[PDB]
C-alpha cells in the first residue's frame, strides 16, 4: 500500500480549498514559554516612502547578538496541542468538529504540497488517530538530521539573516519604528491557528506569522498578515525565472495555506545587504509559471495533499495515540508506509491524552 506522486496523476481541477479562519494564536517568549495571546506579533513598518531606499545589514549582529534555539529540543506538535487543550470546549464548527479533522502544522501541509515537485529532500510524517481526530507530526529524517549537524557555516549565518530581516521590516507597536539594536532570539515566535478544509478533509493547523500590516485595508486576520523573506539579488531573465519555478513554489505552499495575502521579499546582494523591497501577493505567485512549460501548478499541489490525506485516513483506522503509522516519501518514489508503538515515533504525549480522555 502506497501513494505516487508525479505531478501527472494530480492535474485535474483545483479541488475545494476552503477560506482560513483565524481560530486564535498563541505566542512562545524569549525562554521558549508558551502563552495563549498575541505578545509576540510584531507590526509591519517598511523604510518609509519618501526616504532612501533600504539597506539592511543581515549579518549585523552575527553572531554575538544570536541567541538561537536548540534544535536538539523536541517539540513536535506539543505547542498546537496545547492550544488546542486549552479551546478544546470553545471550538467552532459544531459538536464534533475535532473528532473529524486533522491536525498539523502549516509547514507539514506546505511539505505535502510541495511533494509532486521535490527533487531533493524527502520527508518522514507520523500519524496517530486519537479520538476520531487524525494527528501528523513530521518526524526528521537519518539524512536530514545528518544535513543538520552538518550545516556549514554560510547556512547558519543565511538562517541568522532570514531573521535578521524581520527586525528590519518590524516593529514592537502599530505605527512604531523598528529597532535592529537587539539580539536575534529564535525561541521566539507568533503562531497563528486556522480552520480550514480540504475537499472532504477539515483541518486545524497552526503556523509562524512574521507581522500585520496595520496600513492594511482590511484588519481581520489572517487578511492582515505579511510574510517575510529574502532571496538573493537577481540580474538575467533566466535567474529569475528560476526564481518562480523554485522559489515561489514553497514561498506560495507556505502562505496560500493559512491565507496570508503577501510575501514582502528582501533582495540581498553578496555582501549580506538588501537594497531592493518586492511585494509578491500571494495570489498572483502562480501568474509568473501559469503558462510555463517548467512550472509548478497549484492544483496539482493541492491535489495530490488531498489523495494524501484520504490515503493517511483510510490507512489509520486505528484509534490510539500510542500507535504511529509513519509516511515515508523520497524523490523518485511513492509514499510507503510502516507501523510503530510507543518510542521513539510516539507524540501525542500523556499530559493531552489523559486530559482529552477524562
Ligand atoms: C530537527 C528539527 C529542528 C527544528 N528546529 C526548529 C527551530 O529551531 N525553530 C522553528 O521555528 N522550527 C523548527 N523546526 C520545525 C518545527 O518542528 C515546526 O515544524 C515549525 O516550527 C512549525 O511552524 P510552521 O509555521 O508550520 O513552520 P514552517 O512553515 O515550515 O516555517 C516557518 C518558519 O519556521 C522556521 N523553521 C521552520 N522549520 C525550521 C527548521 N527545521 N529549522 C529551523 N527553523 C525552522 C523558519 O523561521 C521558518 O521561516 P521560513 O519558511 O521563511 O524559512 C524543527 C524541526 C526539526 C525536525
Amino acid at each position: 500500500p502506497s501513494l505516487r506522486t508525479q505531478p501527472s496523476l494530480y492535474s485535474g481541477p483545483f479541488p475545494f480549498y476552503r477560506r482560513p479562519s483565524e481560530l486564535g494564536c498563541f505566542s512562545l517568549d524569549a525562554q521558549r514559554q508558551y502563552h495563549g495571546d498575541a505578545r509576540a506579533l510584531r507590526y509591519y513598518s517598511p523604510p518609509p516612502i519618501n526616504g532612501p531606499g533600504p539597506d539592511f545589514d543581515l549579518r549585523d549582529g552575527y553572531p554575538d547578538r544570536y541567541q538561537p534555539r536548540d534544535e536538539e529540543v523536541q517539540e513536535r506538535l506539543d505547542h498546537l496541542l496545547r492550544w488546542v487543550l486549552e479551546h478544546r470546549n470553545q471550538l467552532e464548527g459544531g459538536p464534533g468538529w475535532l473528532a473529524g479533522a486533522t491536525v498539523t502544522w502549516r509547514g507539514h501541509l506546505t511539505k505535502l504540497l510541495t511533494t509532486p515537485y521535490e527533487r531533493q529532500e524527502g520527508w518522514q510524517l507520523a500519524a496517530s488517530r486519537f479520538q476520531g481526530t487524525l494527528y501528523l507530526s513530521e518526524v526528521e529524517t537519518p539524512a536530514a538530521r545528518a544535513q543538520r549537524l552538518a550545516r556549514p557555516p554560510l547556512l547558519r549565518e543565511l538562517m541568522y539573516m532570514g531573521y535578521k530581516f524581520s527586525q528590519y521590516m518590524c516593529a514592537d507597536k502599530p505605527g512604531g519604528s523598528p529597532d535592529p539594536s537587539g539580539e536575534v532570539n529564535t525561541n521566539v515566535a507568533y503562531c497563528s491557528v486556522l480552520r480550514s478544509r480540504l475537499g472532504n478533509h477539515p483541518l486545524l493547523f497552526s503556523g509562524q506569522v512574521d507581522c500585520l500590516n496595520p496600513q492594511a485595508p482590511c484588519t481581520q486576520p489572517p487578511s492582515c498578515y505579511v510574510q517575510l523573506k529574502t532571496s538573493k539579488e537577481m540580474h538575467s531573465p533566466g535567474q529569475w525565472r528560476s526564481f518562480y519555478r523554485h522559489k515561489l513554489l514553497k514561498w506560495w505552499a507556505q502562505s496560500f495555506l493559512p491565507g496570508v495575502p503577501h510575501v514582502v521579499a528582501g533582495f540581498r546582494n553578496p555582501e549580506g545587504f538588501v537594497c531592493s523591497l518586492k511585494t509578491f501577493p500571494t495570489m498572483e505567485m502562480f501568474e509568473n509559471v501559469r503558462n510555463d512549460r517548467e512550472g509548478w501548478n497549484p492544483s496539482v499541489c493541492m491535489n495530490f495533499c488531498a489523495a494524501f490525506l484520504s490515503f493517511a485516513q483510510s490507512t489509520v483506522v486505528q484509534d490510539d495515540p500510542r500507535l504511529v503509522h509513519l509516511f515515508s516519501w523520497e524523490p523518485g518514489g511513492p509514499v510507503t508506509v510502516s507501523v510503530h508503538r510507543d518510542a521513539p515515533y510516539a507524540f501525542l504525549p500523556s499530559w493531552y491524552v489523559e486530559t482529552m480522555t477524562q
